[PDB]
């Protein structure tokens, strides 16, 4: 590294006062825009991550602790350093990752540590002998996503016979809680699935497998 | 070391998922080898095509390669005696056929 930082030293200056002793002003510019036209381009990644690091650094979409993502490439965990050079962030199994940071000035950021809702989605599948029901049981569905304490009724609320499938006819299901923790989420998620199950197999219907005719020889 | 897996139990065992997360979930709070500080989630969350699927999601102490497959091991022997000791079973791939 010494070596390296005495021969750029002895190039730079040579370059520079070259007009003393030094020669051909044809010479010298050419010599040194070839140099210079490798050097910048070669070196343009190195710069660019630093430049976006300043960008972080005024401009930042994140802050330290938050949970990120993005649809265009794995960045996914939580931001646990944010550098001149490179983002440290925290995966979910417990790992450093280190983002260069000009990634952030050409890729979609999501932020899910900012968000204000949970979201629930779900599909049943009924039996195609059970198209007598899907009226009443999606009527069923919806009235009790309206009482349950944890969906947030100010947000989406959607039930609707929607698709004919391969084996079953789908009926979506789409809300939001009020909470935006994990664990609690994860629980009134589960309590829901309970209650459909309960109201589909109260009203005589059932959830369909996967489903062939079979004609035999 | 991470552990998540999936349990897949069948649908004519609705009426006992409750209680066997529950179990699940306790076990995981008493294994020695699992770490109490970090994210422990045991809960049912997906209908999937022949099973519903009860997720698993818990951290270890160690990060030793071998330490953590032991554990993982264990976990996975304790969990199949649970499902099976509460009357259920794990669902295999099913559906059904209409002949002519
Ligand atoms: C036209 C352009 C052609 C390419 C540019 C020159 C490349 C050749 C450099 C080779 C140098 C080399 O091999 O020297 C050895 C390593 O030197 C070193 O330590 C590496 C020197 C690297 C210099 C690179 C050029 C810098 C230019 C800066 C301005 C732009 C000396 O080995 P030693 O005696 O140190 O070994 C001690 C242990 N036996
Ligand atoms: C765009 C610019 C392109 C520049 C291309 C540079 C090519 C460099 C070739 C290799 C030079 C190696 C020099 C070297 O090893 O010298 C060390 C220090 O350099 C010195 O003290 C002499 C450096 C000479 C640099 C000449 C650059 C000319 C540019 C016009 C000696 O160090 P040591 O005591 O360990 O050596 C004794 C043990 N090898
Ligand atoms: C060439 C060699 C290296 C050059 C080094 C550059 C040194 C810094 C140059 C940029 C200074 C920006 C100062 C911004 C001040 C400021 O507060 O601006 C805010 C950020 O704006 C912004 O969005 C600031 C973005 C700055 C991007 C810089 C990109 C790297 C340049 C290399 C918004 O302004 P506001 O009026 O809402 O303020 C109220 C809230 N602070
Ligand atoms: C001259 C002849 C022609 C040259 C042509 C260009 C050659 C390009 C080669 C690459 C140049 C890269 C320069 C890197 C800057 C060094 C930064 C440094 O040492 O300090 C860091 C702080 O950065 C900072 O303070 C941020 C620095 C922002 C970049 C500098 C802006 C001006 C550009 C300088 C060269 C222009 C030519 C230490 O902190 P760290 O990065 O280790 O810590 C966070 C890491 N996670």
């Amino acid at each position: 590294m010494s070596r390296i930082i005495k021969i750029t030293i002895i190039v730079v200056l040579v370059l520079l006062y070259g007009e003393h002793f030094g020669m051909s002003l044809s010479g010298l510019l050419t010599f040194g825009g070839i140099g210079g036209l490798a050097v910048g381009m070669a070196g343009k990644d190195i710069l660019s991550n630093f430049f976006s690091g300043i960008m972080l650094y005024f401009d930042r979409p994140f802050s330290i602790g938050d949970w990120i993502r993005s649809p265009d490439r794995n960045i996914e965990g939580t931001v646990a350093e944010i550098g001149w050079r490179i983002t440290k962030i925290t995966t979910f199994d417990n790992r450093p990752l280190y983002v260069p940071n000009s990634l952030f000035s050409s890729i979609s950021v999501e932020n899910p540590g900012r968000m204000t809702n949970r979201r629930i989605t779900t599909t049943i599948g009924l039996r195609y002998e059970d198209a007598a029901k899907v009226g009443v049981i999606v009527e069923a569905v919806r009235e009790m996503l309206k009482n349950h304490p944890a969906i947030d009724q100010r947000q989406t609320l959607l039930v609707y016979f929607n698709q004919f499938a391969d084996s079953s006819l789908n009926i979506m299901v789409y809300c939001f809680t009020k909470t935006t923790v994990w664990a609690e989420w994860l629980a009134a998620q589960q309590d829901v699935y309970l209650k459909i199950i309960d109201i589909v197999q109260s009203h005589g219907a059932d959830f369909a497998f996967p489903s062939q005719t079979l004609y035999m020889d």
